[PDB]
Parts: structure tokens; sequence; C-alpha cells
């Protein structure tokens, strides 16, 4: 079994939470398989989008318009090439879910972009943490996955 970790991440957020919890699952499962995809490497590089082989999470850190931009300015900025990734041929049907990464203070846009992948997909929200999250996320993202790709606790 593999472990895919897709994610973007633009201030090192994410990247920090995607490097400590593949840290964590290798402490707890030592022979485990844990692919990381990350998708600005992806598109700075100019590679070419691909159908995954196998069953995959993202994550997604939260940036919108904002200020009086149309539909409350909740549009999605700067992470967009995640969405086109997922509606890539059968992509969206090999995401087991989304994992939101935000701020608080944003109120009732916290994690938003998350909500709308899962509206447009169909996949739940599996999670949300704040900026690069803490211990307590770690362990749950990791027992989720545990779950979901039915790894030997
Ligand atoms: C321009 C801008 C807009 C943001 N908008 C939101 C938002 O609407 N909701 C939210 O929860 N966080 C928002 N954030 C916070 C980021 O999602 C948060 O810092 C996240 O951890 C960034 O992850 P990254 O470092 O991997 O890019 C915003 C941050 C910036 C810089």
């Amino acid at each position: 079994t593999k472990v895919s970790l897709v994610y973007i991440s633009l201030s090192g957020n994410t990247e920090s939470f995607v490097r400590r919890l593949t840290d964590y699952l290798l402490e707890q499962h030592p022979s485990l398989e844990v692919e990381k995809i990350h998708i600005k490497d992806l598109v700075k590089e100019r590679q070419p989008f691909f159908e995954m082989d196998n069953p995959f999470i993202a994550f997604l850190p939260t940036y919108l318009e904002g200020g009086n931009g149309v539909d409350n300015g909740d549009v999605e900025i700067l992470t967009t090439d995640v969405g086109d990734f997922i509606a890539y041929g059968q992509n969206a049907s090999k995401c087991l879910g989304v994992i939101g990464s935000g701020n608080r203070n944003f109120n009732n846009q916290y994690c938003l972009t998350a909500k709308q992948y899962s509206e447009r997909f169909g996949f739940p929200v599996l999670a949300d943490f704040e900026m690069r999250g803490m211990l307590g996320d770690i362990k749950k993202v990791a027992g989720i996955i545990e779950e979901l790709y039915h790894i030997e606790k």
C-alpha cells in the first residue's frame, strides 16, 4: 500500500505540515510508502498533469480574493492548479478527500476553499488545521490516513 499526499504551499505552512505528517507516519510505520506531490513544483518545472494510479488526499491552504470581490470575496486565488490537477482525467474519483489549512481570523471564510472543492468533486473535507498545524492535528490526520489506507495500528 502507498500513501499519496497531493498539496500546494505558497508560504510554507502546508509544506511544513506535510513534512511533519510524513515523519510521524514513518515513525509509526517504518515500512510505509509515502509519496508527496507538490503541485507548485509540477507547475514551476513546467511538467504536465497526469492521472493518479493510487488513491490520494489533497491538502489545500485557503486563499480568497476577499475585499469587495464578487460573491462576498469567496473567489479562490493562487491555489487553482490543485483544482485543475484533481479535475484532470479521473483524478476526482481517486481523491479520498481534502484537508484544509487556514487562519481562524478569517472567521466564516476559514478553510472555505476545501469545502468548495468538496462540494464540486463530491469527496469529503477530512479535516482542517490552522497555519502550520499542531501535534494534535498531525496525530488526527495520521489516524484518518491509517483508516483510509487500512494501515495496521
Ligand atoms: C492573501 C491571503 C488570503 C487568505 N485568505 C484566507 C481565507 O480566506 N481563509 C482562511 O482560513 N485563511 C486565509 N489565509 C491564510 C492562509 O490560508 C494560511 O496562512 C495558510 O496556512 C497558508 O498556507 P501555505 O503557507 O501553505 O500557503 C489567507 C492568506 C493570505 C496571504
